[PDB]
Parts: structure tokens; sequence; C-alpha cells
């Protein structure tokens, strides 16, 4: 089926679960951020700035997801071409 | 803004670091998609290919925003630090 070993495979895997951990975090600071910015930020100034992370903000959040889908992916696959 | 220079940038320099941060886990995701994708024969991958091509640019679009957030802030930072 795949042509990568097992070490390969679950180096790998550990690629896309430490992405995903990663990409929530970033999210995670930002989207706070933004709200102590909003916030303080009284107008209009900011605001095609905040309206692109809204927009954009649940995509990066399904990136992740798919990232972690990824990983278990990949560790069952390596699981199974080792065995 | 509501909201010290130093506070300001010490926030814009987590917008860039984050936009750094994510444009290096999609350089690097992509590449291993490539790798994974062209020895795995058959349909199996082909789902988390259709996934991650569908969302990759939108992940890139956040990056660049980032970083355009990051160099606004920095311009207030300054604007407010010369505001008597
Ligand atoms: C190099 As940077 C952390 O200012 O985007
Ligand atoms: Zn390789
Ligand atoms: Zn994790
Ligand atoms: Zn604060
Ligand atoms: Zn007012
Ligand atoms: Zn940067």
């Amino acid at each position: 089926m795949i042509k990568m070993s097992p070490e390969e495979i679950r180096a790998k895997s550990q690629s896309y679960g430490q992405g995903s951990d990663q990409i929530r975090q970033i999210l995670s600071d930002l989207t706070r951020a933004q709200g102590e910015i909003a916030a303080n930020w009284e107008g209009q100034a900011f605001s095609r700035f905040e309206e692109q992370f809204q927009q954009l903000s649940p995509k990066v959040e399904k990136f992740a997801q798919l990232l972690e889908e990824i990983k278990q992916q990949l560790n069952s696959t390596a699981d199974a071409v080792q065995e």
C-alpha cells in the first residue's frame, strides 16, 4: 500500500501532530489579542483586519483538525506496515 | 487606542511570530503531503490531500494577515508614542 518505512511514517506523524498543536495555540493566543485590541481601540481603523481574522479563523481551526486526523491515520498506517 | 505603546509592540511581536511559525508549518507539511501522496498507491490518502489543498491557501492568507496586523500595530504604536 504505502511505500514508506514505519520509522519515517512516525516522524511525519509527529510533524503533523506538533503542527496541529502549535496552530491551535497560535490561534488561541491571537484570538485573545484581537479581543483586547478591538476592545481598547474604538471606531473603525482596525475593522478591516478584524473582519478578515473572523472570516479566516474557522478555516485555520479546520486545518488544525485535519492535521490531527492525518496524525491518527499515519499512526495507524505505521502500525500496519510494521506489523 | 487605549493601550501603551509598549504593550502594542509586545502584541505586534506575537502576531509576527505566529505568522512565521504558521508559514514554517505550512511549508514543512506541504513537502510531507507530497512525499506521502507519492508513495501511497490507490485512494486511501486522497481525501487528506483534497482537504489539505482546500485549506492551505486560507492558512497562507491568515499568515499574511497576521504580518499586516503586525505592521499596523507597529505604526499605531509609533503614532501613540508621538501623541503628547
Ligand atoms: C521576524 As517577525 C517575529 O518581526 O514577523
Ligand atoms: Zn522521506
Ligand atoms: Zn496534540
Ligand atoms: Zn493588556
Ligand atoms: Zn471616543
Ligand atoms: Zn514574520
